[PDB]
């Protein structure tokens, strides 16, 4: 018909349409880069200072599929969306709660229970596969992240990539996961600076934890091994980092951004939902 959106791995979807609608879509999914005018690619090169999330390969970051409806409504377009794109996890709230009740989570030697909002956030994320979980730094996000990784670990064979803001937090995240008792250290590889003690060299570990600066220096192919990826404080991530590894996560069915400070009024908010999915506030 007018627009046909096909599945194309878990990083992007492919759009089929006319050359005319393509240019409309290309302008629609673009934004002004902050600081262009100082960029020599604009001052002397072929760049117009705008970031295009829809490339000429007609590929659009997965997380932005939902926004295409805004477009089609505006230009009166009719579109078919590959059903595989809107696919949700077959997990009923009933079975989720059942799954949660079999877990024995701890805090030192004292057993603890996740809060209702933590349970809701985890459930929302799993069912919908990818979301920007908008929760306050107090929402004890490490447990939300631990539950999300545990779930994936039990149901899929890939690996889990967790991106944190600093090397100190890399160690803290790994320690938290083990304190909960949902994971053991042999199961968590820390990469980069505080990258495990001399302990690493554990490339069989399902969970990989690092910072953006380390992660961005990895080969594109390195990201194919991940089925789930999380970035705590995703509002601190740059567009350069995101656009740098997004295509590499072609098998990353689950993707989550956690943040209490979203960039609602920033021009680039578009590429955070393109990388992490729609926003969800508990
Ligand atoms: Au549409
Ligand atoms: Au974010
Ligand atoms: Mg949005």
């Amino acid at each position: 018909m007018d627009i046909k959106v096909h599945f194309h791995d878990f990083s992007h979807v492919r759009i089929d349409c006319e050359e005319s609608t393509f240019h409309e879509l290309r302008d629609f999914f673009s934004f002004e880069a902050d600081g262009y005018r100082f960029n020599p690619r604009f001052r002397y090169g072929n760049w117009d200072g705008r970031i295009r999330l829809l490339d000429y390969n007609r590929l659009l970051p997965f997380g932005l599929v939902g926004q295409i409806k805004k477009f089609c409504d505006n230009f009166g377009y009719k579109a078919w969306i590959d059903p595989q794109i809107n696919e949700k996890e077959e997990l009923s709230r009933k079975d989720f709660d059942e799954w949660l009740s079999k877990l024995e989570i701890y805090s030192g030697n004292k057993r603890i229970e996740p809060h209702w909002y933590q349970k809701d956030a985890v459930f929302e994320g799993l069912v919908n596969r990818r979301r920007i979980l908008n929760l306050p730094t107090s929402a004890g996000r490490s447990l939300i992240q631990a539950l999300l990784a545990r779930y994936y670990l039990e149901n899929y064979e890939g690996k889990i990539l967790i991106i944190v803001p600093t090397t100190a937090l890399t160690t803290q995240m790994a320690d938290d996961f083990v304190d909960y008792r949902l994971f053991s250290h042999a199961m968590i590889k820390k990469i980069g600076g505080g990258a495990s003690k001399d302990d690493k060299y554990k490339n069989d570990a399902p969970v990989v934890v690092g910072t953006w600066q380390t992660v961005v220096k990895q080969p594109k192919e390195w990201f194919s091994q991940f089925g789930m990826m999380m970035n705590d404080e995703c509002h601190l991530a740059t567009g350069k980092s995101i656009s740098s590894i997004i295509s590499g996560l072609n098998n990353c069915m689950f993707k989550f951004g956690l943040s209490g400070s979203l960039r609602d009024g920033k021009a680039n908010i578009m590429q955070y939902v393109g990388m992490f999915g729609e926003i969800f506030k508990p």
